[PDB]
């Protein structure tokens, strides 16, 4: 294709012993084959300086998986190919010009017993370093039982040893139970991602420092997770849409110092973002929240289990500040539990010396802007509501009502 | 090029017993005979993963209307090429190495009758999704009578139908009276793109959802709008800088629970930003606003014709949050209508429960921060200003003066 | 491999007259022989639309300094190739799989006559206008005369002439003592690149209009900058995650209404942001800043020469809003200085009308959040800290304490 043998293309790629693979018939072998060539070039410590796999628009089916154990691979389309299957497998498709995603297209078909369309693993030294995905199409094809169950056991990405500054970039992902997950990740950049109708969208598992997670559309399932971090350290969460229907938009556990900025979330049950098992010292700020009713009707009953008290923001841990967002909260009045119960839009469940400044909440009903569990110590509450709006059952919460 | 039939140069396809219509002499023509072998070749709803047509970098003109009517196509040149015709067209130019944009550079020449280069429009279903136009360039070559005048009646791209999950990103718009136009926008992704120099840059129209307008630079002309949003949900507007000189550089029409947060506006007219015909629970945040004067001598005496009491904000609609903004106005006293008058920086001209918090103003003049309409109700104003900058003619609102 | 002849594959183009010089041997010569051909072919200021240079995956020595003097010249790769050098050059690496950095591998190896290894720069006219530099390594090597010094001379790219729309996106830049130079920037986007273990990472020079920085993960060394900005007009810092080891992570000298919003700021160091000789009407809004100390052996005694009362932010200049931030300080009381000082959170060293509203500060020892010079003139201290953490060494700052 170019006058360098660290560029391939699926299509004009050839299996030695296998002659009638071809990409469309299993990209996953072609793609282990070209690795596989790669490491037989690529042979010192110092001749290792990665290669590009190029995927041309078409519809391929991957039956094995990929291990991707070799820095600086670049797998790369010309396009993410999303297609809403959800609302396909809920209508009337009659006379429907295209029935599934396309672009650079990957029908993710794996075994159960590897079932992830990418494994990026080395046991080793040193941690894979500048692995990049982008452009191209990861397609879980079907969910079972049914359509609706956001259920298959696939998943796109899993980056399951400790990595340093992959990039993951315009890509899709569609109908997997789990699009991405990248643990002990460094110096990520999960950026300009379509991800959307996946049971789980971002997985940032173990531990991870200096990630940003940003320009991402993204939709989960109801038992799924849209963003999840776990013991992150200065992640970065910015420019982000949360759409539904993900049991939570932004899932923290165990992170500190890290930041949630100038980002859009719309959710259908409570619970769209949670800062769970001691978060501290983290800024929230700049974000819109939405909190709404589900409107699809194959949807109507799903629910993720929590009711109106446990907050559209669930806060556990010190020192965080929540500023200058907006909630806007319209849920009808026969669909808030536990009945007759003012919603919670942020909820502070513990810590100490947590600040809520400068909220506008709207709701359709009467709402407490601000609860604040009994535990809490030394907290500020300013410019979040009136007096009325905020329930303090911790003694020592310094409150300015909104004048 | 590649080993995939889903892979077209624009500089090699030959139309068929065309021979003199290349890439040169009308792009647009290759580019729809290239369309019509897609068709030809992807012949069933499960047979349509679409294809890439690519630019490279060259000067190419553009005569007929490319009918984009296929999901996943993507138009991917290597350069936005982007060139200031405008100073171009008022300076010396003896001795210019250079006259005109570049990179993979389309000159949009298409008659009064099909005037936008790309018709993105499907009748039919389902809506047309994820097509992506990334890294060329779109110019209209001249504006008329004169080069200042931002008219031609030239669109680079309108999307006239419903769409999902498009993308345009690394594109460079210059010389047309409309740059980007979509209409009916469903997680749309406007990003890192250069918009400049057109009598409009992008114009999000009829309605949409869940869409993303992300690290552009954009420049309008003062008949057009830089950014206009019609009845939009969840559009999230982060990291833009819009500068000079659209009549506004962000404008929302009926858009309700929006977010403009971490962006940079300049402008040397009133309404810089407008929020008209009811918008309501939008989050306005950590922005910058500047309102200057022309200092480009061709375009002193130029004006949007509104005068310096409608606001660099214009809000009109309920229960939006103003806050964390910095707007540095610097407009000579010669220049400010009505001559004498006291500028206003944030006029909430009527509606419901908004509030306006923590806004730092700095004035060369005497300037009101904070307006509010007499039918205002349940207004807000903190901090953003000593008493004497914040005018209420509403009996209502509660005002904590700057200490 | 285009039929264009303005796609060039450096590993396919050969010198005449010099046919032993690869893209191996020494890339320089190449792209210099590529540009010659340009400049012999687009030879007029109609027909010069540029070309993109392709990079194929590879190790490529540099030895001559490449002279970009061409509108819309595109130097493209296929992968940012970071590896930690740092890490690599200071721990036992027996058994390491891989030991450079790789992807589009560009080792600069410029003499010292010549050591910036793409100099951007024409002198004629106009402006450079849209280059575009993405998806490649450029790698300094070693520094000199050991892997800490953060010293060796060489430079990545460096803009010298003024330019206009340049765009700088998905690159690696490791061990180089300044990665990125750009003089007189106009409408710049240094976007989603990874620029770390370089002396200096990104120095915006002489003066600059409408440029944006966002999505970039930097860490420079303890002589050097992260983020430089001189005479800045409208500069947006945005979605930006800055770590260690800069003598500063943001340093503006004579920036004006600059925007510095939704960034995560890590360093080790006092001053990591400087607001220096007279920066007017700044927004500083929405960032994590996270003061730590050395965790890293080699460098545990390194220090920038500052001391604890210098400020995690040092500000110098008028009417900047420096609001809603989270600032976590974390200093063993033994690495403060001078011994058994405050350190001070917010230093205004000078300056007129600056507002510091909404701040939150955690601190392992007692320190001032707000300190205020003799000099400072009609200060504002809004709800950063009780009263007995501000301190106004001037006479007229207003101070509202956090409730
Ligand atoms: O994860 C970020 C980054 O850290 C490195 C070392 O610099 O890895 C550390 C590692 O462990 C941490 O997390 C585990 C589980 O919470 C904890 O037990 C340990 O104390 C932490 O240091 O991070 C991954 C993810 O869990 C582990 O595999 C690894 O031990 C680096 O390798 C990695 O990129
Ligand atoms: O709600 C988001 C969630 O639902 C999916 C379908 O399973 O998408 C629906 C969608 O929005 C709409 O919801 C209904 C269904 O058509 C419609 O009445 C309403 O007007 C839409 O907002 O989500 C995006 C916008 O967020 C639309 O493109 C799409 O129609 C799924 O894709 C998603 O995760
Ligand atoms: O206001 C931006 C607007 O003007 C255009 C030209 O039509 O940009 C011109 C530009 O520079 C010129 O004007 C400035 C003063 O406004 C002057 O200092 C300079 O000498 C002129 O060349 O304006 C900005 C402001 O400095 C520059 O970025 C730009 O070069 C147009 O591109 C834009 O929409
Ligand atoms: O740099 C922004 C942009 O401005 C232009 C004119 O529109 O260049 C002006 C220029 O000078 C300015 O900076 C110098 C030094 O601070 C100052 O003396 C002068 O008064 C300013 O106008 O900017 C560069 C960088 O310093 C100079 O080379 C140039 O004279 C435009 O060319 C440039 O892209
Ligand atoms: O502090 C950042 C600075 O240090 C460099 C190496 O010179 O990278 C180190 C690194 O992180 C860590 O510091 C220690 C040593 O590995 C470790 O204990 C700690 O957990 C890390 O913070 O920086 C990134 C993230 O900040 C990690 O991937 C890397 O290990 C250098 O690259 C950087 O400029
Ligand atoms: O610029 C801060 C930097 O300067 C040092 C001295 O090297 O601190 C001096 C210090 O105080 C003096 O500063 C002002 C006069 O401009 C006045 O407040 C005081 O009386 C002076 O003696 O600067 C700040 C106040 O601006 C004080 O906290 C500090 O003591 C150095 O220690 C510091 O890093």
């Amino acid at each position: 294709p170019l006058n360098s043998p660290n560029v391939y293309d699926v299509t004009a790629w050839r299996i030695k012993g296998q002659p009638k693979v071809t990409a469309e018939s299993d990209i996953g072998a072609v793609i282990n084959d070209i690795i596989a060539d790669i490491k037989k070039r690529q042979s010192t410590p110092e001749t290792r300086p990665g290669a590009v796999v190029i995927i041309p628009p078409g519809d391929y089916d991957l039956h094995t998986q990929v291990v991707v154990d070799v820095d600086y691979l670049t797998i790369a389309g010309f396009g993410h190919g999303f297609f809403s299957r959800s609302i396909k497998d809920n209508v009337d498709t009659t006379g429907w010009l295209n029935l599934q995603p396309g672009g650079s297209h990957i029908r993710v078909l794996t075994p159960p017993t590897s079932p992830q369309a990418f494994l990026v693993r080395r046991d080793g030294s040193p941690r894979l370093s500048g692995i990049v995905f982008k452009d191209f199409c990861l397609d879980g094809v079907s969910f079972v039982p049914d359509g609706n169950s956001y259920k298959n056991g696939k998943t796109g990405i899993d980056v399951a040893s400790d990595n340093d500054s992959i990039h993951i970039t315009g890509m899709g992902f569609v109908y997997l139970e789990h699009a991405l997950i990248v643990r002990g990740a460094d110096a990520l950049r999960v950026h300009d991602n379509m991800v959307a109708e996946c049971g789980n969208c971002v997985e940032l598992t173990g531990a991870g420092q200096a990630t940003i997670v940003s320009d991402n559309l993204m939709g989960a399932g109801p038992e799924g997770v849209t963003l999840l971090a776990e013991n992150h350290e200065g992640l970065l969460v910015t420019g982000n849409n949360f759409f539904p229907r993900g049991r939570s938009l932004l899932e923290f556990t165990g992170c500190n110092r890290c930041s949630v900025t100038s980002n859009r979330f719309q959710g259908f049950y409570p619970g769209m973002m949670r800062l769970l098992n001691g978060c501290k010292e983290n800024l929230i700020t700049s974000n819109h929240f939405r909190r709404g009713t589900e409107g699809f009707p194959p949807f109507i009953d799903r629910t993720n289990g929590l009711d109106d008290l446990y907050g559209v923001i669930h806060a556990m841990g010190d020192n965080n500040l929540i500023s200058n967002n907006l909630f806007a909260y319209d849920v009808p009045p026969g669909k808030i539990a536990p009945a007759g119960a003012q919603p919670t839009i942020m909820l502070i469940a513990g810590g100490d010396g947590n600040v809520i400044a400068t909220n506008h909440v709207i709701s359709n009903v009467d709402t407490q802007h601000v609860v604040l569990d009994g535990s809490a110590t030394r907290s500020k509450v300013l410019d979040s509501g009136a007096a009325s709006t905020i329930t303090s059952y911790s003694p020592d919460t310094a409150i300015r009502p909104t004048p």
